[PDB]
């Protein structure tokens, strides 16, 4: 009757810290001076490899938990919370070498049953929708860039972009859905000609590259990038969001639980939850002094 609840470390969504020796998460405080709710997720032991605990009781917190718990409280079922195995959010590919597709990361587990709901920054699109369920987004999505404070960058059609040199360079991280997206679409050609060369192979590296004048322009997630960016007085977004979709909460098709997840996310549109979890979780009240 307990519900298999999946999701993924990406901050400011879901926050993943150890959990202390008894087994318990520090008690810790919002900038309001209300109580973090932390539940227990299991999950690969990155942080201690070689450790005797292959899977690990860990504590996690944020927008996605807070959410998690509203809809388990409205809709009146219990959870336990674990962490996709794969480290992914979920892409399909050939396995075996053969011509037979499947999903990897959260979408694989929600679709071979290791999870019942997938409660993460999951973006809504037509070849994951072909797959699943998605809610009536929680939030909306896209993409934009990350610069240096000063430069100045329209968006997916700024010149800087869209007619490339090795004066102004812009990147993406390796192997992200991102990635793959730009690789394949023949009108981004010619911009992904230049990525291929200053591709990252993490968020966080990207991040520092920016700051280290190292990379001009990072192309990431909006929220990601918004929230890393409130953290820095010298780093900014810049530009229209572009390729614009919406974060929903991921079930298999037909399943009793899509339309109440649903009306309790247009609930909490409605009532100002969703707001009040924007304020809680997405930007620093200032960048770091
Ligand atoms: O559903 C997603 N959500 C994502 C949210 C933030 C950053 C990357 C995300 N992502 C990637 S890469 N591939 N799928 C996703």
């Amino acid at each position: 009757t307990r519900l298999k609840i999946v999701t993924i470390h990406q901050e400011p969504f879901v926050y993943v810290k150890p959990t202390m020796s008894d087994g318990t998460c520090k008690e810790e405080f919002t900038v309001n001076g209300d109580p973090v709710k932390k539940v227990i997720c299991t999950g690969p032991n990155d942080t201690s490899p070689g450790s005797p605990r292959h899977t690990v009781p860990q504590c996690c917190y944020g927008f996605c938990i807070d959410l998690l718990i509203k809809l388990a409280r409205t809709m009146n079922f219990t959870y336990e919370v674990h962490l996709v195995a794969d480290g992914k959010f979920g892409t399909q590919e050939r396995v075996n070498n053969s011509n037979k597709k499947e999903w990897n990361g959260m979408m694989g587990e929600l679709l071979s049953g290791q999870a019942d709901m997938i409660v993460a920054p999951l973006t809504i699109n037509n070849e994951r929708a072909q797959y699943i369920e998605f809610s009536k987004p929680f939030k909306y999505q896209g993409l934009t860039i990350l610069v240096k404070k000063g430069t100045r960058i329209t968006g997916i059609n700024d010149p800087r972009l869209r007619n490339p040199s090795d004066k102004f360079i812009y990147a993406t991280v390796k192997q992200s859905s991102v990635d793959i997206y730009f690789r394949r679409q023949v009108e981004l050609s010619t911009m992904y000609r230049h990525m291929e060369k200053h591709n990252y192979e993490s968020a966080a590296e990207a991040i520092q590259a920016v700051r280290d004048n190292k990379l001009h322009a990072f192309i990431w997630d909006s929220a990601v990038l918004e929230f890393e960016a409130s953290q820095k007085c010298d780093l900014v977004t810049t530009g229209e969001l572009f390729f614009r979709s919406g974060f929903g909460i991921g079930m298999r098709k037909d399943s009793p639980w899509k339309q109440n997840v649903s009306l309790s996310i247009l609930k909490s549109h409605e009532n100002g939850f969703m707001e009040d979890l924007d304020k809680t979780w997405v930007r620093y009240q200032e960048c770091d002094s």
